[PDB]
């Protein structure tokens, strides 16, 4: 079933990621968006096995209405930065927890990117995921005020209950 | 109005975190910017951050280094995305900076960029990209600046 | 009443702050224990941290992983003796959480010890070696706890 | 008679114990300071330690770099507390000194500060504080410090 | 026509790439050198890798530091074997540059040397090896260079 | 006759370098395996490097862990392309595996890939695209394996 | 009578400190093996230590994880060779163990070896060889010991 | 000028490295080597550049009535364990300061060797190279008591100077 009809269930968020087995990580900052009712869309798109695909994906994205890209990734992590090369739009990098250096390698290759091309790093893994779910949201929020409103309700359940 | 704030722990940082500014002067974005120590002013650190969203502000961009909580403990009183800028501390080059910043736990993201200068300067374009993601003549700046760059170094 | 406070970010650090705590029954030492975020619950780790000293605390043990702000936090808004326990994080095996605490600035120093277990235990054996400086009954207490591991050992 | 203890393993660490003497000094703490080296003086050292409660110390701090030993021997040796300062050492910047000094096992705590003169400063306001959970006078000259330090931090001039 | 493709992600990684093109030259080796950003101008960095072969290049010698994505996103797109030179970065000494580069997943090689000049050297070394698994000329030109440094090393005081 | 030779320290090496071996297979590269140990052979290693030329292999894939020398020494005493597979220790997980290997001084080339089996895999790749440099046919059987791992993935 | 004496925190230290013993059984050499703590029994460290020597001893071997301060306490007190032997540490997998044992400062060498089982194998080789660099029948053992293993991996290993 | 002539002039120790440039770091064990009057050689010996000369060397070394080798390298720093490799004498590692990693690669590269093949490996830079020579005098001490003695003074000596 197709939502073409529905402008609010269009794609805000693309959450994409080198490989399926990241899927273990980036699952979570798709959890948050669905609990927050964000219109989203997730795919493997490989900075190194996909090359050319990662750029046509970076490039048209803004056109297709997203407004912000969730990208995993590992090891020699990549494509964080390279989409964010290819587009203007604000790019969100979760670190995915590599074998040898848990995750090292991929917080580097992510968070250290030259002048003129910023990645929004989050932490290694779980959390991170989670968090660029968060502020993918928290981005969407500047400009509309429910989805802000939304946020801040959510932190105040989990202070509550954390607190008590 | 201010549509973002600037902030930093101590003065010194100042240094680091002039680049950010250059940008948004740049990219005519109106911004303030203060020290505000996570630390040594943690009060004022917590009433900034609580009023940003009253006062007009959509993003905060805030450095430190070392033990550098300024940015996590900003981001836990505001839903404002914040950015962290990883100051190059003394002994450790900023790896200390940059793991007080990167890692924050799941429900208080910060949107954490490089170590030093190229992180400040990013930090600008970040938050340029988020005003610019809902304000098209923002994201054409931000266009135009990157294809004067691609010409540059191209040719 | 309570004499040291124990406070963690989240209950799953509660595994490694109870070895402080087994410490402080160890040698009858009046404490209390509770879950403080620094990032989930902001506020109220500042009214705990305020509070503190009216309430009776002579020291605080905080436990906390990967940022790791609540040890520096709680320092920056009490002059009680602040001991910090890195908790040991799933990636990056608690150098994050020791960075994160060890690294304050001037003004606002944490007590920092080992990651893990080792460090919880010291937290306690450190809050009575603060209170046995004043308090002949503790000190003769952790001298006799020496001694006999010293024995047991040797022999 | 002396209530903090500052001792280092060589000369060329007082460049980084300074600072903790300074603080001692504008809070009229009495102190001692002097060389106390775990491998050149390993005797001195264990003397030193095992001495101080005696001599009327509370509080000890001991800076050292590389193989930071000095901190953790003390402490092995007596249960006032210790401070461990991680002075910065020329080829790993003070990592080496860091592990060496904050990864104590269980028995043997020592408190850990920050590597360098950030981390002396704060080993005086620690046993600054350790005395003040008894001295009501210092902690009250902590918490007005403090307060001094905010009041000139958030009233600054503005930044150009 | 040039053998070997020279590239590197500023004008500021010169300084460290020149050692690599010192190599080529010394040995007589025809090659190529530009400033290529991964991250600066990635149109170009594609056309660049895709083109090579066609353009008679045999080896790419890639320069980048911090998260140093050239060498990487280069073998992504040609089959030529690519030598990555991890550019000594201010903060972190190498060490993103290293690991940027190095820690390639399946599928897509990058031979990577040393931090900094050393690494840069060997680039131009390892070029000439490869080229030297077939050209016999530069195989033996490389023993007699390393037979020479040898004799100088060892009797050197 | 064999063209690439691939070595390994110990036997327990062969669960890492067999990934190499399994692209050569698939290549239909001829190729030859072997324990080749630094620190145990190292007169073998010596023997081995020196007449790898004369016997008719054109690259050397190495692979080592801990101290690992072998890639190193071996290319010192061929001038063969020689590349090197740190494999993951267990203390370290590679990173004293990756050192050993990559920082070759000037002279002395290895070209290092990834710790462990991705890096394995690479290994063999890289063997084929030195091959490939001078043989059309494998070099447009390298394409065509992209080509079919890029339709799979994207599809 | 013993000529190497092998050394521990802790009896959970033997899993690694075995393989040093190991090999000083297997060149019949004679040792002694004990727990001995830097920071549990610093006294009795200085008394083994400082009595080594008039008791025959011609190397220690010491094993220490995490704040490993008992090879280089020790070395401060005698002039026999002393080897650390880095303990792998739970957190920091004995990078902790590493560098608080190797980064020993000019005056007080500790010979150190690999990080865990590999290590521990080594410093009893290393003992060995400090003893066989003056006595031929040790010499023998060890050229014989790497012979046979040489001969082993080349004439063995074969793949599959 | 040659010594053939005096047992007690022939080397017992060998000091060598893989460059000219680690003298400077190298020197300090020779200067404790003079002040034991221990007899020494120094030289550079490449484990990279000058492969077949450095196993001539380790081979030899023995028979030549070296006691004990002390090798300094850095970055990839081969030339201690592969001299290992080579003889049973006891061999001391210098891990030599180097550009980028300030000697960590040169540490681990030296001190992680396998079992089988020991290197006693001291501190990164020149106050390893001190301790290289006391090592190397310690080791000698344990067969000879006057270089032993000669120890014991030299360190009584430091300890009174830096306890007053």
């Amino acid at each position: 079933s197709s939502h073409h009809h529905h402008h609010h269930m269009k794609s805000l968020v693309g959450v994409i990621m080198g490989s399926t087995s990241d899927w273990e990580t980036m699952k979570y900052a798709c959890d948050i968006l669905d609990e927050l009712n964000i219109p989203y869309e997730k795919k493997v798109v490989s900075a190194h096995r996909t090359p050319d695909y990662m750029f046509e994906y970076a490039e048209t994205a803004r056109e297709r209405g997203l407004k912000v890209i969730i990208a995993g990734a590992g090891g020699a992590a990549h494509l964080p930065g390279m989409v964010a090369a290819k587009t203007n739009l604000p790019v969100i990098g979760v670190p995915v927890q590599s074998k040898a250096l848990n995750g090292l390698d991929s917080l580097l290759s992510i968070v250290q990117m030259p002048g003129g091309v910023p990645v929004a790093t989050v932490a290694i893994g779980k959390a991170g995921s989670t968090n660029a779910g968060l502020l993918a949201a928290q981005i969407l929020g500047s400009f509309h005020d429910d989805i802000h409103d939304a946020l801040e309700l959510r932190r105040e359940a989990i202070e509550k209950d954390v607190r008590e």
